[PDB]
């Protein structure tokens, strides 16, 4: 599985951890975020990794994540 940190720095801040499938897509991350009540709609959520925009149809398997680089930037 892929274990990610979902971190938003702008107030109101949060830093949450969750496991996903490499067969999950970025949408599933946005879906998880909605389910955690971090935003009113999946369309409100921008996901970033090192400044690069993670589009909805990107499979997690297409990302190389590591313990110090397993943090997705969340922008609402």
């Amino acid at each position: 599985s892929v274990h990610l940190t979902l971190k938003k720095i702008q107030a109101p801040k949060f830093s949450i951890e969750h496991d996903f499938s490499p067969s999950d897509t970025i949408l599933q991350i946005k879906q998880h975020l909605i389910s955690e009540e971090k935003a009113s709609h999946i369309s409100e959520i921008k996901l970033l990794l090192k400044g690069k925009v993670l589009h909805d149809n990107l499979f997690l398997s297409d990302l190389k994540v590591t313990p110090a680089n397993s943090t997705i930037t969340v922008m609402i």
